[PDB]
C-alpha cells in the first residue's frame, strides 16, 4: 500500500523478462507481470504514476536485436500495454522524465552509437527528436534536476566518457557542464536534493565502487562514501531521501546486492537482495 521500487528486465545468462517490486518498509518483494519480451540494457521511468520500459535489447528466437519498444505497466491493472517505439533502437539507454515527458537519450544501435535524444508525449503517443547531444553515449546515466536533463558518462565509440552535459530545453540546446573526476560508463545516475549523484560503472579497466556528486549550487564533482561492491550497469534510485542500487556487474559475478545510501549518515548498508542476481535492469519508483 506503499510506494514502490520497481526493477524491469536485466540480464543473467540470457535476457530477463522479471518485473519486481520491492517495498522498503517491511523489506519484501513482489513479482509482477512478466515483460512480453525480454530485455537488457533498458532503462526505466515514471510519468503519471505508469511504469515505462524504454530500449534494451532483445532476446528472441529470431536472435538477439537492440530494441526500439517503449512498453507501458500499470501497476493497478498489472498489464503491460505496448506504445509507439523510439525512431532508432537504443540499447544501453538513459532516460529522464521532464513536464511529463520520457527522453531517450544515447544508446546503441548496433555500434551506431547514438547522440540523438527523443522526447515522448504519452498523451498523444508520438516521439519527436530533439537536438541531439554534443558528444555520442551509450551506457550513459540520465537525471533531472530542476527541469534539466544532465547526460553522464558513457562511451562514444571510441572512448569512455567522464565527461557530462545539460539539456535546456526552453532553448532545445546541450552544453557541457564539469566533467566527473572519474570516467564512468554504466554508472548509476539520479538525483537527490540539488545533487546528481553518478555510482560505479566501469571506466576501462575496472568496475568502479566509488560514487561522486555534482552539486549543482557548486558545479563541481565531489566524492562520497563508495559503495560495499563494485558494480557496473546497475540500477539507481532514490526512494523517500535515500539512494537505492540494484544488482548490476562486478566484473566476475552478476550481483542480486541492493545497497542503501543514506546522505545523512553518508554511509552505504545492503538493505537486502534481489530475487536473482542480474544486471542491466530499468528501474523506477512509484
Ligand atoms: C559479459 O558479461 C556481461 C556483463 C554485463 C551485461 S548487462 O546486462 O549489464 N548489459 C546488457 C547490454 N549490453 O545491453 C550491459 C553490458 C555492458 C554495459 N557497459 C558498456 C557501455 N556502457 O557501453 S559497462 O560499462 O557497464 C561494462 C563494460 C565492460 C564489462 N566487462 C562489463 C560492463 C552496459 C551498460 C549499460 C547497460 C547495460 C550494459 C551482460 C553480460
Amino acid at each position: 500500500v506503499g510506494r514502490l521500487i520497481y526493477t524491469a528486465g536485466g540480464y543473467f545468462r540470457q535476457s530477463l523478462s522479471y518485473l519486481e517490486a520491492y517495498n522498503p518498509s517491511d523489506g519484501t518483494w513482489l513479482r509482477l507481470a512478466d515483460l512480453q519480451v525480454p530485455r537488457s540494457g533498458l532503462a526505466g521511468c515514471v510519468v503519471g504514476g505508469l511504469l515505462y520500459a524504454v530500449g534494451g535489447r532483445n532476446n528472441s528466437p529470431d536472435g538477439n536485436t537492440d530494441s526500439s519498444a517503449l512498453d507501458c505497466y500499470n501497476p493497478m491493472t498489472n498489464q503491460w500495454s505496448p506504445c509507439a517505439p523510439m525512431s532508432v533502437p537504443r540499447n544501453r539507454i538513459g532516460v529522464g522524465v521532464i513536464d511529463g515527458h520520457i527522453y531517450a537519450v544515447g544508446g546503441s544501435h548496433g555500434c551506431i552509437h547514438h547522440n540523438s535524444v527523443e522526447r515522448y508525449e504519452p498523451e498523444r503517443d508520438e516521439w519527436h527528436l530533439v537536438a541531439p547531444m554534443l558528444t555520442r553515449r551509450i551506457g550513459v546515466g540520465v537525471a533531472v534536476l530542476n527541469r534539466l536533463l544532465y547526460a553522464v558518462g558513457g562511451f562514444d565509440g571510441t572512448n569512455r566518457l567522464n565527461s557530462a552535459e545539460c539539456y535546456y530545453p526552453e532553448r532545445n540546446e546541450w552544453r557541457m557542464i564539469t566533467a566527473m573526476n572519474t570516467i564512468r560508463s554504466g554508472a548509476g545516475v539520479c538525483v537527490l536534493h540539488n545533487c546528481i549523484y553518478a555510482a560505479g560503472g566501469y571506466d576501462g579497466q575496472d568496475q568502479l565502487n566509488s560514487v561522486e556528486r555534482y552539486d549543482v549550487e557548486t558545479e563541481t564533482w565531489t566524492f562520497v562514501a563508495p559503495m560495499k561492491h563494485r558494480r557496473s550497469a546497475l540500477g539507481i534510485t532514490v526512494h523517500q531521501g535515500r539512494i537505492y542500487v540494484l544488482g548490476g556487474y562486478d566484473g566476475h559475478t552478476f550481483l542480486d546486492s541492493v545497497e542503501c545510501y543514506d546522505p545523512d549518515t553518508d554511509t552505504w548498508s545492503e538493505v537486502t537482495r534481489m530475487t536473482s542476481g542480474r544486471s542491466g535492469v530499468g528501474v523506477a519508483v512509484t
